[PDB]
């Protein structure tokens, strides 16, 4: 689609505690995507329950929210062509037992409840998650010096 | 299912000769598995033949045994949930021709007779290999400081 | 001194454009320091002139401010024992021509006007830079799961 | 099947511009393949048109040749068993959207027109591409010290 | 001066706990030194007190032995020309505050009591430490395939 | 001073044999220097003797020449401000015993007769070595997409 597509990527509290902030950012950075927003944050419980509002009936919802509250979160917005779908491919399968080596979860995660990172699963959910986690002023506008070498 | 499942991972003499001990250990270390036993050994021929007992009448058996005798072996025991199956996924296909990049054999190996590493193919074979290569006191009991961040 | 000492580290616009956000964060992360605040920001010219207010009489001041405005900045606050002095050691000499390999500038920078990163040179300047760049609510409070293994 | 098979790998101008010469070479070097020829060249227009002669009727042909002329190319010849097929697997799918993480394009590329690298798709085309890009005297004959550890 | 010199390198419990076994081994492996013995052990109290016998009058002696007992240790014997002196340089200064980036402690450690690794400080002390931590049968004799390329 | 200063960097046969082409290129590539010429060559004895002409009556001259003939050499020309002096700093001390970790020889070499790489010691010697190893048309003229972010 368009090279200005954006997605929401968040390093979960287990990824921060295990020192994976650098490696995870390098995966998207080396792929050619543009970081337009990033901040370390500890959101309230109500925001995390809204982020996972589609899973409010799951049995693991209560444990998921409390685990997302157990530490800081590195919330990011990455911009690039097909960055939503490609971003999920970089993260790996939701259950890292089903993820392939070379992906984030395939290299670092074991339990589905401790899968290190989060990524938007659709363009519409990406826009809803970006507006939920970031203010419009936190989206930084700039052009990469190698844009014409990453994109045709 | 059980987070205390154990598998036997061994760096074959070609992996030792090519300076791959560090990177191979980092594959399991960065994934979140616990190293409970490790030693550099040059095991006798009988132990290696007992290790590959199910392949005694294979055409490549004699060559496999002498090649496993041609250099030191880094024998390891890794502990973690589904470490047996996931460990095999980390190693890649037995023939690195069929292995995917991002795995150990997919990044370092070419020939099936020089596939760099070994991994237990099942839980029962893992217990038999662990008892064959390691004495019980050589398995170290300890608790990882990030156990609760790797497992839910 | 105290293990709660904080310093201000910022990835300059040249470091962001060249894709060094991941590697730089990994230097402090692998050393054992705790990231307590981080955000991607494009500060106004007045804030950057206050950040370098001690150099308002330098001939390179006008070019320094405009260069700091040419792209986004990854502003960070790292916490750890002697993190101010050790942080400068990790960055390297101000002129990367005088920096040693293994440091950030020793591995990535050439020109002093394009030295990729910034670091506070004293505890007092660190407190002034932290309050200048970050709001008090952006400092996230948490304890690393390996704190007792990094510190005695 | 034979260990003396050769393929032509070429780092495209976008790969050179984005500082990927080192990492791409390490992918084949760490796998066990032998570098027998390499040079940084800026070939004439007629050479690139012959390289993609089978795509002369494609609508993107003129733009492909023009973009391949816009910068230097790191032309290489790698030798090893099944190096053509395995080399293609290391590069990843032609469209980086379909490429897997762990491959070259899966880690570094996004656009099909900016897939940073090229590899021969067959042994016949490899010989034709090697004869087109290299003089026979530029292929260096040597024996790797770890040959007997890579191959059985 | 002789290439058969041996030193004792030991990854301390904090190094094991922080997932640094792989990276530390790669430091010596990539330099050209040969691993002739390695094991993951949890030594008794009397062995650690003999290891630091020269520091029995230090005030931090009791705490040092207790902390060295609090987790597993990766005991290693590396062989190479001037491996004792060069090994100390690779580890870095005893106090990580004085260590340089690029060394093990300069990249991973902060506290003197948590410097993640140990190395023999002399050839005489290396022989004493090797005889204390390893049985003679645990030192594997082999010839590196790149020996004639590491040494003249 | 001049950003178009050029130096001659060559990977010696031991560096090629030990699979160090990728990492060595990344040292100069990540620092921000521009690769303008590169080729894998097996130069004749006379060229190598002319390269080390100032050492003709040294005791190690004959051994140095035959060792430089024993394998392929990756000859390169790198361009950048103070690339000659900084390039030598990246390589480390001639005797890797005296070299610091973080440099090429400090991370990969042990013996002075096997110090992996070569670098021009002065600007005038660089011009003489570049003309000795490379034809003028083999030097590629191009502009890095991040030139204005590496240099002020
Ligand atoms: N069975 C489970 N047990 C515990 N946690 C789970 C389970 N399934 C999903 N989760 C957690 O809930 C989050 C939401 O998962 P979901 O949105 O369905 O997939 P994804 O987050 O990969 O798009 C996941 O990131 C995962 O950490
Ligand atoms: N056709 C073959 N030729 C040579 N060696 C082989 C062949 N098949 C298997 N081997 C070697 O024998 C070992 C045992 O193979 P097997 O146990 O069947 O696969 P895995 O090691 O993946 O469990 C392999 O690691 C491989 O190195
Ligand atoms: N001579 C110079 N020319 C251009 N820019 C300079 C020069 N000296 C310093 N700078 C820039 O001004 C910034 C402030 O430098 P200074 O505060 O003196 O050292 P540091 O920032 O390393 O503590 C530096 O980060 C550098 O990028
Ligand atoms: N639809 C397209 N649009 C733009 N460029 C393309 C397209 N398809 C292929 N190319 C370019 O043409 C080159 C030749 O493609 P092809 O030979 O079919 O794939 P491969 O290079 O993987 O063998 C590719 O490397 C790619 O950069
Ligand atoms: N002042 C101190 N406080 C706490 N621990 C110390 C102190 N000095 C040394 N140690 C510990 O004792 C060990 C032995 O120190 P020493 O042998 O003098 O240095 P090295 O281990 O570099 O040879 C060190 O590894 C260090 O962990
Ligand atoms: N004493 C020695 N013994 C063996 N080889 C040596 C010795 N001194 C130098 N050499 C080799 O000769 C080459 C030329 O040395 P020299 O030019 O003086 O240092 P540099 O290569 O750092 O400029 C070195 O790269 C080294 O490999």
């Amino acid at each position: 689609s368009m090279s200005n597509e954006q997605t929401f990527i968040a390093i979960k509290p287990d990824g921060v505690q295990r020192g994976l902030i650098g490696p995870i950012i390098s995966r998207f950075e080396n792929r050619g995507f543009k970081l337009v927003a990033m901040k370390l944050v500890s959101p309230p419980q109500s925001q995390l329950e809204q982020h996972y509002a589609d899973l409010s009936d799951k049995p693991f919802f209560k444990g998921l929210v409390s685990y997302m509250l157990s530490g800081p979160i590195c919330a990011m917005v990455w911009e690039g062509r097909d960055v939503v779908k490609t971003g999920r491919t970089i993260l790996g399968a939701t259950n890292p037992l089903a993820s392939a080596p070379g992906t984030i979860r395939g290299d670092f995660a074991i339990d589905v409840g401790r899968n290190v990172c989060h990524g938007s699963d659709s363009v519409e959910n990406a826009k809803k998650e970006i507006a939920l986690w970031f203010k419009p002023e936190e989206l930084i506008s700039w052009k990469s010096a190698t844009f014409d070498w990453v994109y045709e």
